[PDB]
This record gives structure tokens, C-alpha cells and sequence, in this order.
């Protein structure tokens, strides 16, 4: 099946474009990206930079995750991210999305070898 490690990509990882161009980013990349194939993923963030950027992080700052763990780890540098919130209007299967564009610190927990981003914790 697919690894946490893909899922991670699949999820969260956007470097075909630098910021959402329209308010349908959201729409069109939950979609596009499987996230609605089951039920509407409430809450998702999309991160605009490079896989190499992303999986930096995991050699930044160690921090505490939301839930305790201790394997999250918070990037230095802003990132340019997407947060996409489900909609009052959202209804399965037609789910709809807020977009909004913001440049944060990113937190993902990370794990195995390679070590890698396997979980978005949070912006900052």
C-alpha cells in the first residue's frame, strides 16, 4: 500500500505552483489529490516549495507535537503554504473548500530512513 512517506507527498505537497492563484485552489486540489474519494477531509494544508525544503525540516527544530509526540520538528524559514478549510455549503461528495494563502513555519512529525516527513502537526 502506499507509505506514510508517499501519503505525505500525495497530502501536502504542492511545488508545481507558489502560492493558490484563485479561491478554487482548494476545490480543485483536495480532489485532485484523493482527498475526498471517502468522506470531506475537514482540514488540509498544502505546502508550495520543494520536497527537498520539506524534508529539511526534519533536521530543524525539535518540537513537541500537538498530541505529545516528540518527533515533530519545526522549519526555521517561512514557507509558503495553502490551508484549505471545508466550507458551511460542504456536502459529501461534493466537498467545498476555503482557501487562504499564508507564508508560516511549518511542524511535521517525521520518521524512519530515510527520515522523512510522514505527518503535518501544524503552522506557525
Amino acid at each position: 500500500k502506499e507509505t506514510a512517506a508517499a501519503k505525505f507527498e500525495r497530502q501536502h505537497m504542492d511545488s508545481s505552483t507558489s502560492a493558490a492563484s484563485s479561491s478554487n485552489y482548494c476545490n480543485q486540489m483536495m480532489k485532485s489529490r484523493n482527498l475526498t474519494k471517502d468522506r470531506c477531509k475537514p482540514v488540509n494544508t498544502f505546502v508550495h516549495e520543494s520536497l527537498a525544503d520539506v524534508q529539511a525540516v526534519c533536521s530543524q527544530k525539535n518540537v513537541a507535537c500537538k498530541n505529545g509526540q516528540t518527533n515533530c520538528y519545526q522549519s526555521y524559514s517561512t514557507m509558503s503554504i495553502t490551508d484549505c478549510r471545508e466550507t458551511g455549503s460542504s456536502k459529501y461528495p461534493n466537498c467545498a473548500y476555503k482557501t487562504t494563502q499564508a507564508n508560516k513555519h511549518i511542524i511535521v512529525a517525521c520518521e524512519g530512513n530515510p527520515y522523512v516527513p510522514v505527518h503535518f502537526d501544524a503552522s506557525v
